[PDB]
């Protein structure tokens, strides 16, 4: 992983943009692939600390630019580009500060009724608009097919704990992902374009209007199950839980919310094998003992 100086920032931004005056820098964030700068308190620049954050940062600046007028919320506009290199897919990216706080669930929970309807309502539209988009001129490194993911997954750790766990352990790992693999509920969805980490940290909330203002972070988006976005905002722990769902699916018109709820809770159970995969492919071997443990 690389970390950044505030002065190499800058010197990285100068060499493109010379004609872009910078006057202040914050570090605005930082996730497992990217750290945030804010700059001019108008712009928000993003540097992978990895090769694999710069993967998904290229995939994000693409997705948006073919999607930037196709969605009733607004979204990061791309205004600044970085350039590959034998590391990087992209140095980094500018987008348009998009104003506002986190529509946390204690923030939800507090609006007034018509408020958190309307944001139900403002939520499924945006997923069913997103979920509409034509994926023909799109790639297809960012098809997502979840058995091809379950198969692979199911290789990568039996390659990674081959020495880790016993015998008839490591049958019962095979065990739990055949019987997911013989579950065609998981498999049977339409693909379509999914932002993928459909969380509440990710939606940007007016408390002044009391409506919704922005949706951001697209860099795990791809064209998978369009269910994955509801089962993520669906966690009781640290989202918004099973009943302001119900409300989006409802607006959404989905025919189906029982195999939603089916494949929520396979997804909760699954978390322990992603934290070891994610652990290796994202570095952060803080995960991988934490779900090595859970799974014995």
């Amino acid at each position: 992983m690389r970390t950044y100086t505030f002065d190499q920032v800058e010197k990285a931004i100068e060499q493109l943009y010379p004609d872009f005056t910078i006057n202040t820098i914050e570090i605005s964030g930082e996730g497992n692939d990217c750290i945030a700068y804010e700059i001019n308190r108008d712009f928000i620049f993003k540097f992978p600390k990895h090769s694999r954050g710069s993967t998904n940062l290229f995939n994000e600046v693409n997705i948006l630019k073919r999607i930037h007028n196709k969605l009733p919320l607004p979204i990061p506009e791309v205004v600044f580009t970085g350039m590959p290199s034998e590391t990087y897919q992209m140095s980094f990216a500018g987008f348009t500060k998009i104003k506002g706080v986190p529509l946390t669930p204690l923030l939800l929970n507090n609006l007034p009724k018509q408020s958190q309807n309307q944001a139900a309502k403002d939520l499924a539209r945006f997923l069913s608009e997103l979920h509409s988009i034509n994926i023909s001129g799109f790639k297809s490194n960012l098809v997502l097919d979840f058995r091809e993911k379950i198969n692979e997954d199911n290789k990568k750790i039996k390659k990674l704990l081959s020495r880790e766990l016993k015998g008839p352990q490591m049958k019962k790992v095979d065990d739990f992902y055949r019987d997911i693999l013989e579950n065609e509920i998981y498999f049977k969805y339409y693909p379509c374009l999914i932002h993928n980490d459909f969380s509440s940290d990710h939606i940007l909330f007016d408390t002044e209007k009391n409506t919704i203002c922005g949706i951001i972070d697209f860099g795990d988006a791809a064209i998978s199950d369009p269910d994955n976005d509801f089962i993520s905002l669906m966690e009781d722990d640290e989202e918004y839980g099973m009943e302001f769902v119900s409300k989006i699916l409802n607006h959404y018109k989905h025919k189906d919310i029982p195999t939603v709820l089916e494949k929520y809770r396979m997804k909760e159970k699954y978390w322990s094998f992603e934290k070891i995969i994610y652990g290796k492919e994202y570095g952060y071997m803080d995960w991988y003992e934490e779900g090595l443990n859970e799974i014995r």
